């Protein structure tokens, strides 16, 4: 079987939603890890330089900071668009602080369901061009696949469009949701930017607070994989409940409630457009 490699659990599942049983496939951030700045360990190592296919999120996530994919792929003397490849390849990039220059990409590009699509057919294309004997199974899987993200994308903007608008502010505590925010059309505030060094000083806490009194939003969201505290202050200080605890980085355990890229973005999408029509 083709032995591939994903760099997280959401590249994973949906790349196991498209190859199904007929690849041999091993993720390198555990569920509920942290994608950047994460250390592999040497299970990885050997899994990355026996691999056929590698994919990774690209657009600064596990290049930036310790560039701990670029050591990996380095050590194991794979080769960029030959045995690696970026499955963001296509999005519609975001830039931190809208300056279009390499290296200030933003990484979040799976929070919305379109780019979940792109990564999806990045799969599939790599996929069959390196195993063409289940390019028909993994086309076929694509579809269905995609044809579920597409449904769900169409839903969740039908109901975010009825949302009163000055209640339409998606507040969290890294300034992840750009992407969501631009698919569907709910703007984003939060404590702190990406590639922050110090998260929820009291500075970062006051100017949330400060902007969200101004507004109408009637709920606050909070990361699962964020120390909460300083949402927390947020939420006292401005007298703003925090309404769900949401997903970033990675999908659930299995089993659990968003145990797959799909169920993890239906959960966001479903609590989200119910804490805002609160
Ligand atoms: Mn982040």
């Amino acid at each position: 079987k083709l032995k591939v490699v994903a760099t997280n659990s959401i590249i994973a599942d949906i790349t196991k939603n498209i190859a199904g049983d007929k690849i041999d496939l091993h993720s390198i951030v555990p569920i509920g890890q942290d994608p950047h700045e994460y250390e592999p360990l040497p299970e990885d190592v050997k899994k990355t330089s026996e691999a056929d296919l590698i994919f990774y999120n690209g657009i600064n996530l596990e290049t930036g900071g310790n560039a701990w994919f670029t050591k990996l792929v380095e050590n194991a003397k794979k080769t960029e668009n030959k045995d690696y490849f970026a499955v963001s390849d296509g999005v519609d990039v975001i830039y931190l602080e809208g300056q279009n220059e390499k290296g200030k990409e933003d990484p979040h590009a799976w929070l919305n369901l379109e780019n979940g699509i792109i990564f999806a057919k990045n799969i599939a294309k790599q996929l069959s061009a390196k195993d063409p004997n289940n390019k028909e199974f993994y086309e076929k899987n694509l579809k269905e696949y995609t044809d579920k993200l597409d449904k769900l994308d169409k839903e969740s903007k039908d109901k975010f469009n009825k949302i009163p608008a000055e209640k339409k502010l998606i507040v969290t505590s890294e300034g992840a949701f750009k992407y969501f925010s631009k698919a569907y059309g709910v703007p984003s505030a939060y404590i702190w930017e990406i590639n922050t060094e110090e998260e929820g000083t009291p500075e970062q806490i006051k100017t949330l607070v400060e902007k969200l009194r101004q507004t109408k939003v009637p709920s606050l969201f909070v990361e699962s994989s964020v120390d909460d505290r300083p949402m927390k202050t947020v939420s006292q200080d401005t007298n703003i409940p925090i309404y769900a605890q949401i997903f970033t980085n990675s999908i659930a355990e299995q089993g659990k409630e968003g145990d797959s890229y799909y169920s993890m973005m239906k959960y966001n999408l479903d609590k989200i457009a119910e804490g805002l029509a609160k």
